[PDB]
């Protein structure tokens, strides 16, 4: 993999197109048991005016309901960790967010302090207008550089999906799996629309066709229990959302 030039990455790619059956069929997975939809939710909150205040009420839901994790920025990793001590809510920290376009030096120095200040997950932004160039080899080695930072975590990759084509999806599906990414993730929910059934079936029939054992996050957008069922449906194993707790008061109901 690390000794691809461009046009080789090129090839590669249109390969893997290849074996795609189309159109693309639609809502292929099972539906998830909506009492334990907790279970498989990142609890998010990142508004830049957000206070401290603010971050412990999300840390004290998360611990509650028991949310996979929470999801927030560099300056708030420590104060969660300490919030969540003893429970088993991990604490996902957002890498060169929202623009994508912070160098890789930047995203490396981001990804060691996280680590270092105890967060268990991190969802970094892939820098999508290269993608789009067909850069492949500085996509490749801006997520290889992240992944070999933080061994131990688990590495989602954020595409973008409302800045790309759907061969621009699939080219950047594979360059993230081969990489060494644990998940490949919608959207920032800060430029553009989040999450269709469309681009979630599109991601994971690629990545479930390749060796790697890379999943789907489904993000942006997703406000109801109607919502987080037809995202699942169609390949999402994990869910990032703000309205946990009105989506999980629905089920008990």
């Amino acid at each position: 993999m690390s000794s691809l030039n461009n046009e080789e990455w090129d090839l590669l790619i249109s390969g893997k197109k290849a074996t795609l059956q189309y159109p693309i069929p639609l809502l292929c997975y099972p539906a998830p048991e909506v009492v334990s939809i907790a279970q498989i939710i990142d609890h998010t909150q990142l508004s830049l005016s957000a206070t401290g205040s603010q971050i412990d009420v999300l840390c004290a839901e998360a611990k509650e309901y028991g949310f996979a994790t929470v999801c927030v920025r560099p300056d708030y990793v420590s104060r969660a960790v300490q919030y969540l001590q003893g429970t088993q809510v991990g604490v996902t920290c957002v890498i060169g967010f929202h623009e994508g376009t912070y160098s890789t030096d930047q995203k490396v120095s981001e990804a060691k302090r996280a680590m270092q200040n105890g967060a268990s997950e991190l969802d970094m932004v892939m820098n999508y207008p290269w993608l789009s160039e067909k850069r492949y080899t500085d996509v490749f080695q801006d997520i290889r550089a992240v992944r070999l930072a933080a061994k131990d975590a688990i590495l989602k990759v954020i595409l973008e999906t409302s800045q790309l084509t759907a061969d621009e999806i699939i080219a950047g599906c594979v360059l993230s799996s081969l990489a060494g990414a644990d998940y490949v993730k919608t959207s920032t929910g800060f430029n553009g629309p989040g999450a269709s059934i469309e681009n979630v079936s599109l991601m994971s029939a690629v990545c479930d066709s390749l060796q790697s054992e890379t999943r789907v996050k489904a993000s942006g957008g997703i406000r109801t229990i109607e919502d987080c069922v037809k995202m699942v449906r169609a390949g999402a194993e994990r869910l990032g959302a703000s309205a946990g707790v009105k989506i999980v008061n629905e089920t008990r109901l």
